[PDB]
């Protein structure tokens, strides 16, 4: 992929974070805290899952960013509609306004309904996310393996502005405390 040149500087939006998340001062890293982080509730916060949005909103063009997933056991990454549900239970699917991939229980899967098995030969430590708004495309790249393709969603129904989407996963095991980190350009 020659997508690096559409690189965008993503930062995380505190106000959208689940109340247990800790976002770094530079708004480039997020991790699960061991408790509620002493913030007020608001209608933007994801209530049920350890999720947060990027601050940036995209309605046109080509955008690319990279995320470090080193030493995590569970996560989900991609993009979503600005209008996604925040409260209660829901599945990560294009029908619900999410275009994502995840790691769960030693398997990589695309967030389709039902989910799709991914075939990755080299477990990734950094993931590249590429959005082509006009083309209706969201693609995922394995930065650890020379930028090899992981998955492409096509014919996407964005149906409004898009936001970068992050889920650090729960830490029931004690093995998933590590952060998600936005990588430098
Ligand atoms: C079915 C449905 N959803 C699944 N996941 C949602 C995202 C995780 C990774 C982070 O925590 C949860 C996996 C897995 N199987």
């Amino acid at each position: 992929h020659h997508h690096h040149h559409h690189m965008v500087h993503i930062t995380l939006d505190r106000n959208t974070a689940n109340s247990w998340l800790i976002i770094s001062k530079d708004r480039r890293q997020v991790r699960m805290g061991d408790t509620h982080q002493n913030v007020s509730d608001n209608k933007e916060r994801f209530s049920n899952y350890p999720m947060v949005l990027g601050a940036q909103r995209f309605s046109s063009g080509k955008m690319y960013w990279e995320v470090d997933v080193t030493q995590k056991e569970a996560w989900d990454l991609g993009v979503c509609r600005d209008s996604v549900q925040r409260k209660g239970q829901f599945s990560l699917s294009p029908e619900n306004g999410f275009w994502t991939i995840w790691l769960w229980q030693d398997s990589y899967e695309a967030g389709t309904s039902p989910q799709t098995t991914l075939h990755i030969q080299v477990p990734p430590c950094q993931i590249g996310i590429f959005v082509d708004y006009e083309a209706g495309v969201v693609s995922f790249y394995n930065i650890t393996d020379h930028g090899s393709l992981i998955y492409t969603f096509s014919e996407c129904v964005f149906a409004g502005p898009l936001r970068p989407f992050f889920n650090v996963g729960f830490n029931y095991s004690g093995g998933n405390a590590a952060p998600l980190k936005l990588c430098p350009l």
